[PDB]
Order: structure tokens, then C-alpha cells, then sequence
């Protein structure tokens, strides 16, 4: 009922060479020893002393920190390792509420950035002539960059569309219905004369003046961008909106809508 | 520069029912009102109002607390604002801490779990004749259950094997050599004369007594099962190991090493 180092490391999931170091550092040892082989003896009675040893191994406990506990008895006390014990436990909430209270003055500066970057969004200003555009469609003012989950409703069948003129850049369209809602528009710029995928429509984007800006950022931080546009930007350089369309322009410098390295142009129609 | 209900839910991803909703019970108010379509207008200085009243929503915050605030003056004024939502961060924290405070509890519980599960295995006598095993074999003193790694090796692998016997049951065993490294193999229970597959191994299961303990839970827990065995649950029922080859026994009760549901009978060859 003596088990070998081998029985021992096999149940405890451990190699023998550390039974072996935990026998010369005088940590855990065999109650005897083979004296025909020279192998290492333990008793069945060892077991629960190897498995708190081992417990605490896990806790990241450094080896010789257990060695002092055996030394002065306290890994043989249950009360004065579950003393031990909480002062490690309450040394991790601390260094875990530390890093929280991190994770908020982190937060807190986050949103300084976005501030700061929207303070370097500088307008361009440019004509571009009317233009074709092939995707497709969203009738209707509804919640949600929903449009998120447009472009993916629309990235698997953007395959099927012929005549693409440049399918390096894409488009997000917004028009303006005098209705009041707003009619949105995932697509391509595509020559007249090539076929539209079923399901899919084509867009006439009319010759306009626009303002654009460039929203360095992800795709759910571009409705914050319109929201400074609306609210000041245009006006702090004394342009006004146009009723119209705008768009948002996705080309090389576009690398995914949860990348936070992707730029967009945003096409604001003014006056 | 006046914004449409349309231009404004465009740029907060709402619906511009949700902007009706706010007119109507006076919430957010347009600054006025079409005279030619009865349309609602917006002026670019409600767009952060807007952008508030909806950044409590996105807390939660219910749509009529909100309402309260406005009414009573809070809503417009950072000062007042800012300290409803330290009482909410407040309380947030609090229902977190709270829920802490049950995980630990809970932690607790499923421990005291395990000693009753261990408690209630029993063992089974049986004698079983030798039996021949295919599969990929490891000589050697190792740590982990590299055996959860091991078996992850051998799964590819095993569709291979032919003339399995049952392919219904698989077997993790552990064989003693002298020197005291223990020899694993995971494998099936093939006929004499079939041809091994190259890289493993042919193992020889000795004919022996044994006291199976049907391990209910997850396989890093065997390890666990094991330490109970050979320190006491053996004894209590006066028997005795006895040096030779025990495995781990798969059948259909088995669904996975970290399926809470899974059984596995532990085959301990006994005198
Ligand atoms: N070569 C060697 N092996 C060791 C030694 N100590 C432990 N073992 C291994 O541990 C098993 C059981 O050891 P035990 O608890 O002393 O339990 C032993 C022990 O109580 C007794 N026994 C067997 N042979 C001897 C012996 O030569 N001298 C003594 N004093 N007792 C023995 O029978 C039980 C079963 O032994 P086994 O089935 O042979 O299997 C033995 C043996 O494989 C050792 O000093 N030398
Ligand atoms: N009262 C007190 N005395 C301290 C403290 N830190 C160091 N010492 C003294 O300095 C000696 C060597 O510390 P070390 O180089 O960290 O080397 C230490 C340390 O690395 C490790 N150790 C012992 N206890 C603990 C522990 O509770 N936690 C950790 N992480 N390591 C420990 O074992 C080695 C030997 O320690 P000792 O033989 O006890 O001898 C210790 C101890 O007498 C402390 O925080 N409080
Ligand atoms: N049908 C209708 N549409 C409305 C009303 N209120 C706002 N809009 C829409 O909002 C856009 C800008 O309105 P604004 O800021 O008042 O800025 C307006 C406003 O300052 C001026 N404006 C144009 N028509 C009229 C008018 O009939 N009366 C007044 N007082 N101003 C007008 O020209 C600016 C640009 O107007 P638009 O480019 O046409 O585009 C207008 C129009 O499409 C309304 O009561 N009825
Ligand atoms: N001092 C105080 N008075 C309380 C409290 N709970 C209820 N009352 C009183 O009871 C009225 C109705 O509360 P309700 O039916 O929960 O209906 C409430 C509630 O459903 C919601 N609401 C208002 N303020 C808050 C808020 O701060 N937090 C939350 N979660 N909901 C609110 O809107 C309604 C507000 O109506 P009121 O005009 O405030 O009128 C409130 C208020 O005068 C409380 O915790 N503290």
C-alpha cells in the first residue's frame, strides 16, 4: 500500500524529477527509502501533504515560500495556513481592484482622445460630378447602424455585381426623402448598361459640392462624427448644409468597421 | 441648418418613431413644426441634448426617469445630472460586488460537492482475462494530464486502427515499470494478427482482479478520483493495491474530458 514516486507523480499529474526535488530541499519526503533499488517510498498518508503542497504551487505560490511554511510548521496547521491563505487572497483583490480602478482612469481617457479627434477632423472642400452606384438598398428610418449589419447582410452577395468601375472603393449613401425618412445604400460605382443583381437597385448620386471629413476611427464612432459635423463643425467654417446625399467613401485606407485603424470619408452635400 | 426628424435619427441610429415618442410627451420637443408638411424641425443645439437623453437610455435608464429629470430641472444641468449617475454607478457596483460576494459562496458549495461525490463512489470487484490494446503509447515520468494533450494526439489518429474489437470503448492505461516511471497508452481493444498503425503501439492487459469506482464528472477531475482511492477509500473496504496496470475505461457514458456529465470507471488492479 507504499506508493512508488512513479504511482504518486502519475495520480498528482506531476513529474518524478520534482518529487525528487522536493526531496532534497527537504520539502516533501519519502517516508523511506528502496534498499535494494535506492527508489523513493511514500505512504498513502502523504497524499493530502503533497496535495496542499501542490495547492499552493497553483496559487503561484513561489517554492521557497512553502519551504519557510514547513520550516516553521505552519503548512501543518490548518489555521496558520488558512492565515497564510486570506493575506494571499486579500493581496490579489487589492492588486485586482488596483487594476480596475485603472481600467476607469483608462476609460476616462478614451473619451478625452475622442474629443481631441474630432477637433482634427478638418473639412475639404470638392465637387464631384453624378455618378452610378450598384448594391443595395434600405427604404426606410430605421434604428440601428442596423447598417452595420447591412454591409453585412451585403458583403457576401457583392460578388455577383458585374461593371464595377473601381471595386476598390464602396459607398455608404444616405438620401433624403422630403417624406422625412432617409433612404440608405450599400454599393458600387457601376457604367449604365450592366445588369443589377436581383435584390439589388441602382443609384443615381446627382452632382453636389461637399464637405469632406475624414473619421479616423471605427465604424460605430462614424455617427459621432455626423453628430460634431451637425452640431458646429460645418458652421465653424461658416458652411451650411445642403439637402441632398451624402456618403460615406471606403477605399484602401478602410480595413473593417471594428478596426480601429480604418479612415473614412465622410461626403457632406453643402452649399 | 435646421435638421430634419429624418437627418437626426440618421445621425443617432434611432428611428424617428422613438423622436415622435419624445414630442409627444414632451421630452424632446422640436423647435418647431413644418408649416407646409407639418413636419418636425430641429435645431443643431438639440443635437447634444438629444445625444444625452439618449446616452441614459443606453444605461438603461429608463425612458420616464428620464422624463422626471427633465421636468424637475436635472437633466439640463451637468451638476445636478452628473450626481444621478454616481448614484447609479454607485449601485451598479454594488449589484456587481453583491453577485461577488455569491460566486465565492458558490465556489465554496461546489467544493463541499466534491468530497460528497467521492463519498459515494464504490467500488465493484471484478476479475477481467488479458486483453490486447492498439494505440499511441507514452513511455514516461510526465506532468499534466499532457494525457487531456495526449488523447487530443491520439483522436485524429484513431481512425486507423483496424480490427477494433468494439470501437464502442476506448481505454486510458497506465502499466508500472520497475525503475518507476509509469507507461500510458490510449487506445482500443484490437485482436491478435491486425496490423498496427504506424507510430503506435501494441499493449498487453494482464488478466486481473480489479475494484472499479465509476468517476462521475470531468476527466481533469480523475486526478482527483485517483488520490481518493489510494489514500483511504481502498483501505476503507479492506482491500489492498496491487502492483500492474490499471486504465481508465471510455464507453458510451463517456461525452467528453470537460463534460461535467461525463463517467469513466476506473479499473485499480487489487490483490
Ligand atoms: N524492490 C523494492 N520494492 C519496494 C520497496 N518498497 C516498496 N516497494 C514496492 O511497493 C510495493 C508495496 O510496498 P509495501 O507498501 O512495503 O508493501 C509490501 C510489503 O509490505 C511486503 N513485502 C514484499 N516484499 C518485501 C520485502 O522484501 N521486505 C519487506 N520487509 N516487505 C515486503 O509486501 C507488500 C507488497 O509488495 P510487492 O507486491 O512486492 O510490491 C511492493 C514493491 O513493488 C523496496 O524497498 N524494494
Ligand atoms: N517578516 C518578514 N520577513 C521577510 C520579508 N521578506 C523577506 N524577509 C526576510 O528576508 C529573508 C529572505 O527573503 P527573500 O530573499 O525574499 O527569500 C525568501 C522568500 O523568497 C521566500 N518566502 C518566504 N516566505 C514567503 C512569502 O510569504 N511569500 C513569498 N512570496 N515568498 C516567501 O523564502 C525565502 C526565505 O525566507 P526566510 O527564510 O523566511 O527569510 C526571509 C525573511 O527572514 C517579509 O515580507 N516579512
Ligand atoms: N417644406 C418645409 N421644409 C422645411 C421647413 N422647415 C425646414 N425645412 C427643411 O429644412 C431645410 C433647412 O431649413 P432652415 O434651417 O429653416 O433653412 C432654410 C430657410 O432658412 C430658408 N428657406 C427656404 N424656404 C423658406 C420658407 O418658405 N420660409 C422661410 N422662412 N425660410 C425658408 O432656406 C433654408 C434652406 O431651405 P431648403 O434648402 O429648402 O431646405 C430646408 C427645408 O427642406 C418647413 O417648414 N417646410
Ligand atoms: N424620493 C423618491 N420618490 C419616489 C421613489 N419611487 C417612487 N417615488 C414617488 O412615487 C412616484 C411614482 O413612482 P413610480 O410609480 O415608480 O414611477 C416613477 C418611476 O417609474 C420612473 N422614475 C422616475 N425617477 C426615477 C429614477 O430616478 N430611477 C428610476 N429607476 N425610475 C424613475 O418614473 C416615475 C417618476 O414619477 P415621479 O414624478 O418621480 O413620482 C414618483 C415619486 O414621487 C424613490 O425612490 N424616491
Amino acid at each position: 500500500s507504499m506508493l512508488t514516486i512513479g504511482q504518486l507523480a502519475r495520480i498528482f499529474e506531476i513529474s518524478t524529477k520534482t518529487l525528487r526535488h522536493y526531496d532534497a530541499i527537504g520539502l516533501f519526503v519519502p517516508a523511506r527509502t528502496g534498499s535494494d533499488n535506492g527508489y523513493r517510498y511514500y505512504q498513502p498518508e502523504q497524499i493530502e501533504q503533497l496535495s496542499r503542497i501542490l495547492a499552493l504551487r497553483r496559487l503561484d505560490v513561489p517554492l521557497e515560500a512553502i519551504d519557510r511554511l514547513k520550516r516553521d510548521g505552519a503548512l501543518d496547521d490548518p489555521q496558520r495556513l488558512r492565515h497564510f491563505l486570506q493575506r494571499h487572497q486579500h493581496t490579489l483583490r487589492e492588486e485586482i481592484s488596483a487594476r480596475q480602478r485603472l481600467l476607469a482612469e483608462l476609460d476616462r481617457t478614451l473619451a478625452t482622445l475622442a474629443h481631441w479627434r474630432i477637433r482634427n477632423m478638418h473639412a475639404r472642400i470638392v465637387e464631384r460630378p453624378a455618378f452610378s452606384v450598384v448594391g443595395m438598398e434600405y427604404f426606410g428610418s430605421a434604428p440601428g447602424d442596423t447598417i452595420g449589419q447591412l454591409w453585412e447582410r451585403f458583403i457576401p452577395r457583392e460578388h455577383e455585381i458585374a461593371g464595377k468601375h473601381d471595386p476598390e472603393v464602396s459607398y455608404g449613401i444616405c438620401a433624403q426623402q422630403p417624406n422625412g425618412e432617409f433612404h440608405y445604400v450599400a454599393g458600387f460605382e457601376v457604367q449604365e448598361g450592366w445588369p443589377v443583381p436581383e435584390g439589388m437597385v441602382r443609384f443615381q448620386v446627382p452632382a453636389q459640392k461637399y464637405a469632406v471629413f475624414t473619421h479616423k476611427g471605427t465604424a460605430p464612432q462614424i455617427a459621432e462624427s455626423f453628430q460634431a459635423i451637425y452640431s458646429h463643425l460645418l458652421a465653424e467654417r461658416g458652411l451650411e448644409p445642403k439637402a441632398g446625399v451624402d456618403f460615406e467613401y471606403y477605399d484602401q485606407r478602410f480595413r473593417g468597421p471594428l478596426d480601429p485603424n480604418s479612415q473614412v470619408d465622410l461626403y457632406i452635400p453643402i452649399y
